[PDB]
């Protein structure tokens, strides 16, 4: 029984040696000596149980990732449990142990003109993925962006996966919090804009303290919506709404991200839209001249095949999830 700080994880014998590398109100997140793979890695802890909705994400990410497999997504190498059903209160996913990420560095470091690129390559190419598998995860941020030695680059987190068809703050795209319930691959786009724009300026670019104070902060730079060929974003009560909302004009990208790349920006543009309607694609992104020396076709992999199973969004309650997650947990328990 080896307890970090917080409380205990039980992994041991086979993952000793703690310590800490990662907080969060749903687990915690320590990084582990292996005994059987001769290597440290990452041991995250969730304690969902009391709620439903918890118990609801925390097997979906199992799901999802155990049946993806993409060089720019943080896999699981294996999970630990209690042996009992009712004795189970708490699920520990193994994974690899990354060496920093993208919100750390920005905090710190200066990426280069072409590390920003390289690092926007590899996150739209594991994107150009979840997504040819019809997945959106909805949760895309500098946190969530894993790192290691030689600059790789990892997705980290699926929790608000969910098939196509409380969280982050500053990178969901504006009809989250405003048009249709998300549920689209354009919110993801959003979302990697608004990380693009932090490597070239290191600061959120729509760093509203609040879904109002965030809406304004938006609008700063794209200035006032549009109200002529609508579809999708019109409204009523908002439209005038804005009636008290004076207008605001666009703010030139040059003016914020002068010293960044002609492309760089034209790119930064494209994302963020907010009528995800007229949202630049996540292929088509790849392809765009900034992301040049690295769009590969014949070498980024598109999802095996999409999703679709049968628990979705509410209907199974905890208990009858308990036990799903318990078997679907039981190929990686021992014996
Ligand atoms: C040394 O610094 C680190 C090296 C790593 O390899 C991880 C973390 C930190 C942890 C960060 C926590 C998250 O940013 C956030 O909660 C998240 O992304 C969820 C999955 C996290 C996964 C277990 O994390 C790592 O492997």
């Amino acid at each position: 029984p080896e307890m970090v700080r917080g409380q205990v994880f039980d992994v041991g014998p086979r993952y000793t040696n703690l310590s800490y590398i990662g907080e969060g109100a749903y687990g915690m997140v320590c990084s582990a000596y292996d005994n059987v793979n001769k290597v440290r890695v990452a041991i995250k802890k969730i304690s969902p149980f009391e709620h439903q909705t918890y118990c609801q994400r925390t097997l979906r990410e199992i799901k999802i990732l155990l049946r993806f497999r993409h060089e720019n997504i943080i896999g699981i190498n294996d999970i630990i449990r209690a042996p009992t059903i009712e004795q189970m209160k708490d699920v520990y996913i193994v994974q690899d142990l990354m060496e920093t990420d993208l919100y750390k560095l920005l905090k710190t470091q200066h990426l280069s003109n072409d590390h920003i690129c390289y690092f926007l390559y590899q996150i739209l190419r594991g994107l150009k993925y979840i997504h040819s598998a019809n997945v959106l995860h909805r949760d895309l941020k500098p946190s969530n962006l894993l790192l290691n030695t030689t600059c790789d680059l990892k997705i980290c987190d699926f929790g608000l996966a969910r098939v196509a068809d409380v969280a982050t703050r500053w990178y969901r795209a504006p009809e989250i919090m405003l048009n249709s319930k998300g549920y689209t691959k354009s919110i993801d786009i959003w979302s990697v804009g608004c990380i693009l724009a932090e490597m070239l300026s290191n600061r959120p670019i729509f760093p509203g303290k609040h879904y109002l104070d965030q809406l304004n902060h938006i609008l700063g730079i794209l200035g006032s919506p549009s109200q002529e060929d609508l579809n999708c974003i019109i409204n009523l009560k908002a439209r005038n709404y804005l009636l008290s909302l004076p207008h605001k004009n666009k703010v030139p990208w040059n003016r914020l991200f002068p010293n960044a790349d002609s492309k760089a920006l034209d790119l930064l543009d494209k994302m963020l839209t907010f009528n995800p309607h007229k949202r630049i694609e996540v292929e088509q992104a790849l392809a765009h001249p900034y992301l040049e020396q690295y769009y590969d076709p014949s070498d980024e992999p598109i999802a095996e095949a999409p999703f679709k199973f049968d628990m979705e969004l509410d209907d199974l309650p905890k208990e009858k999830l308990k036990e799903l997650i318990f078997e679907e947990t039981a190929r990686f328990q021992p014996g």
